[PDB]
């Protein structure tokens, strides 16, 4: 039965890898987002018909 | 009949012995239990992706 306590402690340490894994995932995404913006900016910055004003 | 008197004397000693391990079961128990929670501790800790302050 001992044993059976120490299940009983290894869950909170599973779980507690999950919330972080989470949070990662959160900015991860947020991440991405920002990446696909910055490539269409450099995309359109790319122009060389473009003016002095806009790049 | 002195045989029978002598017998009358060694029962009492061996209840008395009885009575001791009992005393030293009872505080065995308690030092299971101890021992049980003691390695949850352990197991709990043992973790690396554990703040500073937990451990």
């Amino acid at each position: 039965s001992a044993t059976a306590a120490s299940m009983n402690a290894v869950k909170d340490s599973l779980q507690r890898g999950q919330s972080t894994i989470d949070v990662a995932l959160a900015a991860g995404d947020t991440i991405t987002d920002l990446l696909g913006k910055m490539k269409e900016k450099a995309l359109a910055a790319s122009d060389t018909s473009l003016n002095t004003a806009s790049f």
